[PDB]
């Protein structure tokens, strides 16, 4: 039985990480655990079409509070429909922390499932509510193809796991409801080059390009051995990635008529999961090129988020071609 | 705050109910929180696929105790791919319940939710692992569209919540985690006669019927509103059908090329949702006939599910016709 | 596995109790759920000498609410140093609940456990903070030797213990932590006849009788089994009754120099602990008449309380002759 | 908020501790955790006196377990109505843990609180159940006024609390119930210089020494405030020790007519609490020479124990001079 605490100290034993990080880290799945109860908890205290956006709000507050000690954070605020995003800067100034609290603000889509996630990096500037320059800065301070040096996530769902890479390979813990400590569950987690399932939201079909309709309709022809693909959609971001991680296939949420460069946003939710697949084994892309390559110019800036087994991907990148 | 306990004696203070049947509610809720357990604990005790095999097992073992009380449990086995049934008999024998311990026994799945459905009937004939005979009986004595009193599943997904009608509405009580009790949290709750959702595995939209198909292909064209439909597939029959529940739409399993008459079990899944449906505003069917018309005649017997919202049911219905 | 729930239930069942009961002592079951966190959660909160009375407080509020749907509820206030006790009136008028939330107000005596005691009477009055006139009527309505139907106590230590009788014996459920559910593990409990083990603060000792001090005197020369009595003193009402509850011997608050009629209180501790004891197979005392065929006249009335085997106790009782 | 992991690592952060022990510590308090649990569900498992002794074993078990990481650990029996005491030895060679699991091993003395106790060592040359030879090994190579590193307690009673020093100053977390974590709640807690509170089994008053007798009829007259001393005793080890903790006051278990040295042992009780108790501001003696000062030459040495506030000590090594 191997805890998150030991693995994470061991790995600061491997001269991985540093003191200073492995505090970090050990902040975080605390958070992590206390907003497990809030979506548990979920709708007890809301007896005091919406709590899925007030609990946006408060899981920031607990990531606040659970990094006083390593840094000093702030919010990016909701600008549209969105999640608000904290920022934590380590007063050591070697570390920065962003934390999308919870995938969504949707009821619907958190019915069964969400998670938070967060990918951590390694500064030049003191880039120190946060009003608009205050931001930019962190767009040109995190560079997520560079100083990504961390990231994760975890799922709140029938089983709580935390997800986790700091450059050498996945591993997943199970967090364990009795004695409230994360158990190592997964080793080295590798995601099939190839899967027979795909996740996107099909009722949008008549929404995208010919291209992509091509792709999609390749899927649902047979075999040859008489066995077509496997459709999932939770409407969860971390959700519909987990299962991705573990049993392979590709998720995917393209751009559309109605959305002219895709739903999910690249710092904060795409560029991390990428990094996190690349790492076990598969691919993150955008449709033409992987994703992080790409260097965030804009502030809010959105993406197509293609991801997944390795195979999978580039047979998509090959339609969309 | 109204506990499931409150509540229960309540009805049976109102006659709704008896106290020999409060008592197998009771029991059955018990028996639910610990499944729970069970599956957030999900791969802790596992490190000592089938890890939600072994799981369906070890979940009716929990059933038979809790109810000990009240009567004696045997189990039709799992003469497949299936979940084995657990069934409970009054000693009484005033009362039967049919538990189905976990939606599935796949995986991939319950990656994310999963839940048990049971139904309470009102026998004529003593039925007493079950050998063929001894079942079929039950067939005869389970007849839904008339001797059933009370059904409901638990969710374990997010938050557990358990939903549950006894005759008159539907109501739900989410766990909660720090004192171990269900508190009120859905009162007489109704299904959207609208809503612009669908449940398909859509993997298989070229083993399905050319009505079908077009049933499907109406739905992803947009508006008038511009406004599609939306497409959500967990792969969790408890999980889809709850969010039906909430927001409304059409949850479907429909037959195919491989499955001539569907896959989804009449007694033992299709019967105690669609009466749930039924009391909460919306309807349960086949694509012809309402699901509770029907009188079980085989004994694992399959059947096609459509169900939901009110209209959206209608609108199938007609496009099979 | 029989829950607190179930056996209750099967107690209206054999029609030992109503409806109406068997919900307000549902509800004290609840509200003993949340003490016990209160208590453990003890100095967390805390954070945010004398932490013991603060929670006093709390605690009634919490009996307040838990029982809101059977009665109304108000405080006679801790007139030294004191719990304040609250007391229910149930709005059917038939029911009259009183509730020392905990056992003491030191910091020290409940360094390692605490607990709830209550009584339940039968009125003929109506009593409706509680300003004098408006109590002196409960004194007056609350008669132990007469009235009193129920009576139990919860105990918050390395265990969760909630012990009862309803009139036909004592029965005892441990709390399930995983699964928040009290489950029956004592059956009709019989208290040992004699005892080798007696509960005194002998610091107080110079402060008592001759008579007394021959007593206490009398168990420390040993044997004949060359085995002298064993002393355990807790300090704690709940814990040191508890401990005597199953394993026998003499539990005694006695009068002395400073405290001319003892320092427990006849209607609140005394009469509820000695109720219980007595279903049990012991006696409960005051050095010269049952404690229960006293009649309370006074207000927050005082007494010696000797309580125990029933050997133990006359053995006692002739010493103070 | 600071967790008893944070804590930890800032510990090894300030170089305090290593990493290698950093892992020991953080392991034991899961243990920790985990036997918690068992003594919660106390008589619910044991359904399926003689409890303690049962519980006992699986607590090594546990204990075990937990550290396989780090060491290997192998079981002194016992050789007596004891408890059997488990000792990891590191694979490094480096550190060597004494557990005692639970402090009695009695029905009675655990009926409302228990608890762990443990010293870690620094010895020269392993050791490597254990057979006598095998075993007096480690009673050389455990120097408690030398080698001895850190120790501590876990108390499992109303709260659960654990203690540490690592040599700067004694600290004690809460166990928070909702989340599962260590809470540090108490900051480098300091034991009263004096206390008037006394803790003896007096129902051996017949047993003792006249010197002892003396001791302990000073402590009853009264003041000379006309306020005695308070008596209480719990008959729990760790729970009168952690009482005695924060209050102050003495804690004794003296020798007398029947066990001719105590009845505590050196290694396993006395040297852990001592050391404790000296790095708080107290004093740890054996009614002569300190209790660390002196050196184990037999193996399940036995010894009276004085202990508690420093001045209250001393009123005692002069009465026994």
């Amino acid at each position: 039985i191997t805890t998150f605490t030991t693995w994470l100290l061991k790995q600061e034993q491997a001269g991985v990480i540093d003191g200073e990080l492995t505090i970090v880290l050990s902040s975080i799945s605390l958070a992590c655990k206390q907003i497990a109860s809030l979506v548990q908890r979920a709708g007890i205290s809301n007896l005091t079409g919406e709590d899925q956006k007030k609990l946006d709000v408060i899981s920031n507050e607990v990531f606040s509070s659970c990094l006083r000690s390593s840094g000093r954070t702030g919010i990016i605020a909701s600008e549209e429909e969105d999640t608000p995003v904290a920022v934590e800067e380590s007063y050591s100034g070697n570390y920065i922390v962003v934390f999308d609290p919870l995938d969504g603000s949707s009821n619907i889509d958190a019915a069964v499932s969400t998670g938070s996630i967060f990918g951590i990096y390694k500064p030049n500037e003191e880039c120190l509510t946060i009003d608009e320059v205050a931001q930019n800065c962190v767009v040109n301070v995190c560079q997520p193809g560079s100083n990504l040096l961390s990231a994760g996530y975890c799922m709140y769902s029938s089983s709580v796991i935390l997800v986790l890479s700091v450059g050498h390979g996945v591993y997943g813990f199970t967090l364990d409801p009795l004695y409230g400590e994360f158990v190592l569950s997964h080793e080295e987690i590798k995601i099939p080059k190839s899967g027979k399932i795909y996740s996107f939201n099909e009722g949008n079909y008549a929404l995208w390009d010919d291209k992509l309709k091509k792709y999609v309709d390749s899927l649902k022809d047979p075999g040859p051995s008489g066995k077509p693909y496997s459709a999932r959609y939770i409407g969860s971001l971390v959700g519909d990635f987990h299962r991705t991680m573990l049993y392979g296939g590709i998720y995917g949420y393209p751009r559309d008529s109605k959305s002219k460069n895709g739903k999910l946003r690249l710092l904060y939710e795409c560029a991390p999961m990428s990094y996190l697949a690349e790492q076990a084994g598969g691919k993150g892309s955008d449709g033409h090129q992987r994703i992080l390559d790409i260097q965030p110019e804009q502030v809010h800036q959105r993406v197509p988020l293609y991801v997944g087994s390795t195979e999978e991907v580039e047979k998509l990148e090959k339609f969309l071609a």
